[PDB]
């Protein structure tokens, strides 16, 4: 497959990653820079993010999903279903609304593309209607993360895909803050892209801190593998 060759050929080894985020949640403004690397052969990504503006006004876990689906390991038997790589190097736009249950919402727009040998994720995030002293603005979410399936389907009208999944963030009191994700991706370029059959990505994420780092930051380790087409 000479197509599942091109976009796909850009991901066969370790790819450097840059992420840049401009954010405004209820007027609380902030910027984040992130760097790391992805190895799609194993579905592995290792990233570190720094709040460059000072204190992050929302919990780091709330931003995990916003901060690289092109790095999913697609089994050989499902390589025709890999939209994210097929859109490279010109890349794709990933838009979301994230509905925090009984709280506000984030709306994000990201461009994911190559700049030279580096895969870049440039994001604008706007959050509105949050509670002051709620789980998000009041920082009540634990610094951890659960494993979740992400469900993918074709959106033939936008020549892209739609994605839907729920994240439950563990709250400090033992309960959970649901974050309902609605997502759309569309290619930036005009070239052919794969429109997949319904399938899912299995995600696991691990959050940590760099013991030498005094800025507000997050270290993220993620494993992601496509499935659900036997």
């Amino acid at each position: 497959d000479p197509m599942v060759s091109k976009g796909e050929e850009l991901f066969t080894g370790v790819v450097p990653i840059l992420v840049e985020l401009d954010g405004d949640v209820n007027g609380h403004k902030f910027s984040v820079s992130g760097e790391g690397e992805g190895d799609a052969t194993y579905g592995k990504l290792t990233l570190k993010f720094i709040c460059t503006t000072g204190k992050l006004p929302v919990p780091w876990p709330t931003l995990v999903t916003t901060f690289l689906m092109c790095f999913a390991r697609y089994p050989d038997h499902m390589k025709q279903h890999d939209f994210f790589k097929s859109a490279m190097p010109e890349g794709y736009v990933q838009e979301r609304t994230i509905f925090f249950k009984d709280d506000g919402n984030y709306k994000t727009r990201a461009e994911v593309k190559f700049e030279g040998d580096t895969l870049v994720n440039r994001i604008e995030l706007k959050g509105i209607d949050f509670k002051e002293d709620g789980n998000i603005l009041g920082h009540k979410l634990e610094y951890n993360y659960n494993s979740h399936n992400v469900y993918i389907m074709a959106d033939k009208q936008k020549n892209g895909i739609k994605v839907n999944f729920k994240i439950r963030h563990n709250i400090e009191d033992g309960s959970v803050q649901l974050a309902d994700h609605y997502q759309q991706n569309t290619p930036i370029g005009d070239g052919p892209v794969l429109l997949p059959d319904n399938h899912y990505l299995s995600y696991q994420s691990a959050l940590s801190k760099d013991p030498n780092e005094k800025r507000d930051h997050m270290v993220l380790l993620e494993f992601v593998t496509a499935a659900g087409i036997t």
